[PDB]
């Protein structure tokens, strides 16, 4: 059916998104927020359900409407997250912690852990969240945010921009290598870790300006409080990871991992990287999804195949679809 998954916006102009129909509200008891400042902000303004549990279609519509996230990027991220962290039978995903609100769980080894689940979507060297190894991969960390402010002062004239992103991304990688014996920086996380550092410059900057320079009040508002600036206009066109190549090239890194000790970063020659986007997709579906759903029942297999078809619609690179559970 058309509109499943949601298609691109009919009208993708800049407009007021912090409007009277979408007020910021504080959390009620039980409301879930997680490691994504974008989704957190959409939930706290009511572009998504305010309790932080949503369907993939709700998430895709929200990121497009609220931030002008581009359609393919929205589809890929949402169905990737849903496949590994969401309930495929009830069609619900938590944007944070695991919750009974996503419905009766599937059999092990599937975890349905929400976006807080480490190593599926969420991973190491986040800008404002700590690595899961240290015990909290989802809450805003003030010390890490102050480092973002310091890098913005040093490389962005007090604003966050792609130059700042290139330097901060590398700093966070180096700090995880030095401190986290389980540091993993391969495949899907290698991709998302770099792309996410562009998002504040591309999507948190008011759309009437759209100059790639994010002020620190706005940065704190999104990253800490899940709140849009007063009178915030979304970006004037659909985008996501514009300029990711600049961030990647600031300090070229190979994908790899620490091997159970600090300072043991070992390149993984089997990992995808930005030269092999189709390999990233194929490994995600053949390996990561299969590790959660190795031998699904008929009902789960059907749900997997539908969501995998939707995932493939989000692949922006020139790739062939693969079928880990046949056709
Ligand atoms: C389209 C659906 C999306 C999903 C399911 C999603 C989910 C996630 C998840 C699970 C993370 C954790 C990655 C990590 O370990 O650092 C993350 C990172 C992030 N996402 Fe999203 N995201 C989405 C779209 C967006 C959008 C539209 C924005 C901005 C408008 C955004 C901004 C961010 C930022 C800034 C980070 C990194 C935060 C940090 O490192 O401190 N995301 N996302
Ligand atoms: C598109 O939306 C913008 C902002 O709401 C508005 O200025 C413009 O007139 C709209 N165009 C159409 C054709 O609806
Ligand atoms: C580190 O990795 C090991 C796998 O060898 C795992 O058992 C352990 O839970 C990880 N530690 C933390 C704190 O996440
Ligand atoms: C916040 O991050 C800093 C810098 O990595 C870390 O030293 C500190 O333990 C983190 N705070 C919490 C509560 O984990
Ligand atoms: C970041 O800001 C600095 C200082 O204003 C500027 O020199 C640099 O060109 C900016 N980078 C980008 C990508 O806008
Ligand atoms: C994924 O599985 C398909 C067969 O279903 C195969 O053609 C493809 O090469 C596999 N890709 C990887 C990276 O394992
Ligand atoms: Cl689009
Ligand atoms: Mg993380």
């Amino acid at each position: 059916e058309p509109g499943l998954p949601p298609g691109p916006l009919e009208n993708s102009s800049a407009k007021l998104v912090n409007d009277e129909a979408h007020p910021w509200k504080p959390l009620r008891p039980g409301d879930i927020r997680g490691p994504c400042p974008g989704l957190n902000t959409l939930a706290s303004h009511g572009y998504l359900p305010r309790n932080g549990v949503a369907t993939p279609a709700q998430i895709i519509n929200a990121v497009q409407e609220g931030f002008n996230f581009d359609n393919q990027a929205a589809i890929f991220a949402t169905y990737a997250a849903h496949l590994v962290d969401g309930n495929l039978i009830t069609d619900l995903l938590s944007i944070g912690r695991k919750t009974r609100l996503t419905g009766p769980d599937p059999p092990p080894p599937a975890s349905v852990g929400g976006l807080n689940e480490h190593g599926t979507f969420e991973g190491d060297a986040s800008m404002t969240r700590g690595d899961a190894f240290f015990g909290n991969n989802h809450d805003f960390n003030e010390t890490l945010f102050e480092q973002l402010v310091d890098y913005s002062n040093r490389f962005g004239g007090g604003k966050y921009n792609l130059t700042v992103a290139g330097e901060l991304r590398f700093k966070r990688i180096q700090d995880s290598i030095a401190t986290n014996p389980n540091f993993s920086f391969v495949d899907f996380r290698f991709f998302t870790a770099y792309g996410e550092t562009t998002f504040p410059a591309n999507l948190f900057v008011d759309g009437r300006r759209d100059d790639g320079q994010l002020d620190m009040d706005a940065a704190r508002s999104f990253f800490q409080f899940s709140r849009m600036p007063d009178d915030f206009f979304r970006a004037p066109s659909p985008r996501s990871g514009t300029g990711v190549e600049v961030v990647v090239q600031a300090h070229p890194m190979q994908p790899g991992r620490n091997v159970g000790k600090i300072n043991s970063y070992t390149v993984d020659p089997t990992s995808s990287d930005f030269s092999t986007p189709c390999l990233m997709y194929e490994k995600f579906v053949n390996i990561t999804v299969k590790s959660l759903y190795p031998n699904p029942t008929v009902q789960l297999r059907k749900a997997l195949n539908t969501n995998l078809d939707f995932l493939f619609q989000g692949v922006a690179a020139g790739c062939t679809q693969v079928f880990p559970y046949g056709r």
